């Protein structure tokens, strides 16, 4: 049985090859998570098919219908065997799906346009001239919605009722907004994506401050799935052999344009 | 039924209180893991007894007999219900015990006496005047033993054969050897412990270079244990609520002496 | 009865003619082995149908299931009557299928990006900056796995545990890997394929050093198949009539682009 892999188009984890339409199957895609999937499958001894999640979301539970969307939804409702993506390990997700040990570490961070008068979250919360927001339907938004820490609680109170909305549908949208807002918009996003963008032309954004928190991306499988064990062991093995470090360098830094 | 907790005396995770002589049971101890254990037991709803692992080791497998020692052995042979300590999540351990999601990140790092002409692992490998080693029966030693990476491979070849031994029984002994070697001994140990010691009198050691790898500490339980599920969720909860960050600051930086 | 010929897409042995993807039967393909199959069929007096091996592999035996894949498997399990491809004559294969006398000689050799500081296998083995690998599921990989020769043994020890995998799925993937790795990847492959690629645009690769061994390609038929005798006699006749040399010139050197 070919394993169905749900993933998401997010640079540099999964990207369309410049010549996608003249290629087929897995060959259309490239990136950190494409390289990671290849190995995981090799070490676990399975065949797979990469598929981009339909709604383009990571995964959240609708408060009304209680239905899970995104990659999480694909696993919960039996559409996918495994998720290989920058999917954050969280308590609410861990209750409905299984995660491997983290294959990459990260934290919520601040992306600003270079020269923006902001050095930290506390700085953001103490002012109003500079707008700020997060990705919609992600772990970053939930972190702010749920936090009991004063600075973050305050930031959430502003963001949830700010208008027009400070939330974006895609990371790309968030970055575009920072770049076009002449320093009047700051974007809250995971450090890994912040670091990648920082190394790309036009080289006009920058990560400021330390991270607001600390967590990991995990490879996800449906609850109680037989894949979980092998996949978890493969991540540990690839970690120890230095593969993850190698892949980070290849897709983030070896490529640097700034 | 009272949960038997195995742990190890390692600053600032688990330390004897100054007035321990006049205290009983769990009260004799303090530190990050002592606080973590309390919250873990609170959220999982159990009573526990802290016990210091007899052989004072983290845990490795004897190549000849194939018996596990240290905290890993205690779990493997049914002498303990759970290990709450700076126990590194690794592939060989994960094959015999269960680990929670990481409660703390770290990497292998170099500790030197201030002023020592060393800036990196690569440096250490290119010279012979300055001896270097690691802790016996730990994940660090195993990291060098199993490493295919050129610089590390070379470092192991030198360590596994040097006389007198460059290996130490405890972290305290390793640190003491740095402090009294007049810069002729550098110690390879985890960045967490390195960073702690760097902030303590006589303030004569230093962490140099970056981390040689990236991994995590997990709470361990015997394979297939019922405790495992509840404990894992508890770690995720404590991470998200920010308690883990609070504990780190309390035990590492709030205390700073240098 | 129409003889079912199993073969594999490998330049310049068998190739899809430009714009023939939709066309019918044998006309679709061109190459050394297409010309060879024609002569063989003529001299043995049979009709045939060319088919491309389903899994795109040459043939190896799964250590776990003990099942043969690729063209070898097609013959072993009765899916095909004969294999006409750059199939290496080896001991493990000769035990389960029959081979004609060789129609072409070759050896394992090194392909590098022009300017790479490597002259020999020994060179490869004494350094770590430049990675190297081979095709998966082929006789080249098995040569290294089995060798008791010091240099090749040392190469296998590195290759079998390197991450990411140094092994490639197809010859084209290995070559693509050499061309894009800026001299950091050397590909081990059979000299005939290496010499072909050397004369093709972009003309940026090179064969270096001598061959590591010496062997031949044979036409393969199922054990005890009647076709065997006549096919073997046919190969010898083609060889003595100079037709194999003619075909070599036509598909390697008459074509040269560099
Ligand atoms: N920087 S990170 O790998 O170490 C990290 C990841 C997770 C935590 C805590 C930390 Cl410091 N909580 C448990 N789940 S998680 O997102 O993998
Ligand atoms: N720096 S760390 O917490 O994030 C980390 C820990 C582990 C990994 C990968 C990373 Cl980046 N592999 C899975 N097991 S582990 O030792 O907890
Ligand atoms: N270089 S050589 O051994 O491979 C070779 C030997 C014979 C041929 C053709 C070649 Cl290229 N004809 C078939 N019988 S043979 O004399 O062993
Ligand atoms: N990695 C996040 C998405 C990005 C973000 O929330 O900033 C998740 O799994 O939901
Ligand atoms: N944390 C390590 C011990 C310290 C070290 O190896 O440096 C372990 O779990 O084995
Ligand atoms: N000719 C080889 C395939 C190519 C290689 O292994 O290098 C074989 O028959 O297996
Ligand atoms: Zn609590
Ligand atoms: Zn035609
Ligand atoms: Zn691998």
């Amino acid at each position: 049985k070919t394993v169905v892999v749900t993933t998401i188009l997010e640079s540099p984890y999964v990207m369309m090859k410049k010549n996608h339409e003249m290629l087929e199957g897995n060959e259309r895609y490239e990136g950190y998570c494409v390289d990671l999937a290849a190995e995981i499958a090799k070490h676990c001894g399975f065949k797979y098919k990469l598929t981009i999640v339909g709604d383009g979301k990571y995964g959240a539970r609708d408060a009304d219908t209680k239905i899970w969307n995104g990659m999480v939804g694909e696993l919960v409702y039996g559409k996918a065997d495994i998720a290989i993506a920058p999917l954050t390990i969280t308590l609410v997700r861990e209750e409905v799906i299984d995660f491997s040990k983290p294959f990459m570490s990260l934290g919520i961070s601040i992306m600003i346009k270079k020269g923006t008068p902001i050095e930290s979250a506390e700085d953001l919360s103490k002012q109003t001239e500079i707008a700020y927001g997060t990705l919609d339907s992600g772990s970053t938004k939930e972190f702010f919605r749920r936090s009991k820490i004063a600075v973050f609680d305050k930031m959430w109170t502003y963001m949830r009722s700010a208008e027009p909305s400070v939330f974006v549908r895609t990371t790309a949208e968030g970055v575009a907004r920072v770049r076009k807002s002449k320093g009047k918009y700051a974007y809250l996003l995971e450090s890994t994506m912040n670091e990648y963008i920082e190394q790309r032309k036009p080289c006009d954004t920058m990560k400021v401050g330390g991270n607001l928190d600390s967590k990991g991306y995990g490879i996800a499988t449906p609850k109680g799935s037989s894949l979980g064990n092998a996949v978890n062991l493969a991540v540990l093995k690839l970690s120890e052999q230095g593969l993850l470090d190698k892949l980070k360098n290849k897709w983030w830094y070896d490529k640097g344009e700034c």
